[PDB]
């Protein structure tokens, strides 16, 4: 049933919510046109990896990020964040750990070309596994798979090309996702939405784009009526 609504929405349904509704995707389009493409992608990757335990709303954090780096020539991402995070409104917590995470991913990013980034976009499972190893993280880390997701947005924008997320990458299990999964099952959300994903044909990183909006009574209006009614039906089933 849930499976049917999500299959009916499909990848293309998720693609539309991402490109018309998702406020993080919009934040990224904003930054892109005011940044070097290579640095833009690398910054989104670094930003994602420290987007946990925020001192603000997720959507405000990503706009703050967008506006801060718009116009800013960046030499060292690590240094940029050393200045950025302590001054920030929405991410002013666990700064020592986050800067060290940035220091750590930056070594990796600094070796990559725009072409490398593009190859990783054609091979998102490989970016996934690479980050797991440079960061020393669990495969199902919510921060790791959110980074792959945002990398997807960034690369979608920069390379003008839609590539769906791999079926294999689990949903980012943050509190909101934990919440909605409560009223449906007792299994781990990472495990549950993989199942829902396998049957509906919609990769769990795309499913995530469907759940998180229906949760803040957000915009629906640049969408198509049929998609909206599908989205309205899903909000019923979730509760
Ligand atoms: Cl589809
Ligand atoms: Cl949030
Ligand atoms: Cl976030
Ligand atoms: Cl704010
Ligand atoms: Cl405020
Ligand atoms: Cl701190
Ligand atoms: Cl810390
Ligand atoms: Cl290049
Ligand atoms: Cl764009």
């Amino acid at each position: 049933e849930l499976v049917e609504i999500i299959k009916g929405i499909g990848i293309e349904g998720a693609k539309e919510v991402e490109e018309k509704v998702d406020r993080q995707f919009y934040a990224l389009q904003y930054l892109f046109r005011h940044q070097d493409p290579e640095m833009f992608i690398k910054l989104v990757i670094a930003n994602s990896l420290v987007s946990y335990q925020l001192t603000g709303r997720g959507e405000d954090w990503w706009w703050e990020f967008a506006r801060y780096f718009s116009g800013r020539e960046v030499d060292s991402i690590w240094k940029a964040y050393g200045e950025f995070l302590p001054k920030s409104k929405n991410n002013r917590r666990l700064i020592e750990a986050k800067l060290n995470r940035i220091r750590k991913v930056e070594g990796f990013l600094s070796t990559l070309t725009l072409k490398d980034l593009e190859g990783y976009y054609k091979n998102m499972k490989m970016l996934w596994k690479a980050l797991i190893k440079i960061m020393g993280s669990r495969e199902d880390s919510k921060t790791i798979v959110f980074t792959v997701k945002m990398f997807g947005y960034a690369s979608r924008i920069a390379f003008s090309r839609f590539i769906p997320y791999p079926m294999e990458i689990p949903i980012p299990e943050d509190l909101r996702i934990k919440s909605v999964t409560s009223k449906l099952t007792q299994e781990k959300p990472t495990k549950f939405w993989m199942k829902i994903g396998q049957e509906s044909g919609v990769p769990p990183l795309h499913i995530d784009s469907l759940i998180w909006p229906l949760l803040g009574n957000a915009d629906l209006t640049p969408l198509d009526i049929e998609l909206r009614n599908k989205l309205m039906k899903l909000t019923e089933l979730l509760g």
